[PDB]
């Protein structure tokens, strides 16, 4: 029963899930003059030219577009990583306005939404093994702006309708994830954290510099879904982000000078 509401947000979670105040918890705010270009970090490889999305799925605290991660389809090299990770699912954080939604924040600025392509480490098997592993999981996390339309959002915009309610899911097949993708792979990464609960501390962090612009259409799209069940009270899925965490014994690099 933990959320994003009054009684059961982000300053409560600690008490199911003590790993709250861990040593590298997610998200956190990057200090762009604090971050420090880092030579040796690889070129990025995303790596989607073969991916198989299969489902949209609102799960009551956002919506997960699902991908078949049983083979070597759509993966992530490269960057800071070590070994191949796979693309598992995508969703966002957003708020409900525009000054706020992102769950990293760049000098203390927030974004109006934030996307996570969720990738895990294929030396671990499958994602609950990787979980459970300090390099278990890479999450690609991308700004959104508001401002013109990104077009290749505009299929999961689409299909929000028929999964307003948790636990409604809908087919969302051939999917090309390469749309939600900015120019630029310039990014910043630091070892962190799942931002929902568990909470567990098993992600590298890759942080795209360039924001994706989205139309004020397509996010007022994302705040039409629900957090709740159909037939229950309608509690609008906004606000659904995680704020900025203690960096504590942690440098964020960055890729670019
Ligand atoms: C092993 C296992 C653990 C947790 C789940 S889960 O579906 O209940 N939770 C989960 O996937 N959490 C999660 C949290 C945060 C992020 S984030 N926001 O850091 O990208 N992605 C996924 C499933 C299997
Ligand atoms: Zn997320």
């Amino acid at each position: 029963h933990w959320g994003y509401g009054k009684h059961n947000g982000p300053e409560h979670w600690h008490k199911d899930f003590p790993i709250a105040k861990g040593e590298r918890q997610s998200p956190v705010d990057i200090d762009t003059h604090t971050a420090k270009y880092d030579p040796s970090l690889k070129p990025l490889s995303v790596s989607y030219d073969q991916a198989t999305s299969l489902r949209i799925l609102n799960n009551g605290h956002a919506f997960n577009v699902e991908f078949d991660d049983s083979q070597d389809k759509a993966v992530l090299k490269g960057g800071p990583l070590d070994g191949t990770y796979r693309l598992i699912q995508f969703h966002f954080h957003w708020g409900s306005l525009d000054g706020q939604g992102s769950e990293h924040t760049v000098d203390k600025k927030k974004y109006a939404a934030e996307l996570h392509l969720v990738h895990w480490n294929t030396k671990y098997g499958d994602f609950g093994k990787a979980v459970q592993q300090p390099d278990g999981l890479a999450v690609l996390g991308i700004f959104l702006k508001v401002g013109s339309a990104k077009p290749g959002l505009q299929k999961v915009v689409d299909v929000l309708d028929s999964i307003k309610t948790k636990g409604k899911s809908a087919d969302f097949t051939n999917f090309d994830p390469r749309g939600l993708l900015p120019e630029s792979l310039d990014y910043w990464t630091y070892p962190g954290s799942l931002t929902t609960p568990p909470l567990l501390e098993c992600v590298t962090w890759i942080v795209l510099k360039e924001p994706i612009s989205v139309s004020s259409e397509q996010v007022l799209k994302f705040r039409k879904l629900n957090f709740n069940g159909e037939g229950e009270p309608e509690e609008l899925m906004v606000d659904n982000w995680r704020p900025a965490q203690p960096l504590k014994n942690r440098q964020i690099k960055a890729s670019f000078k």
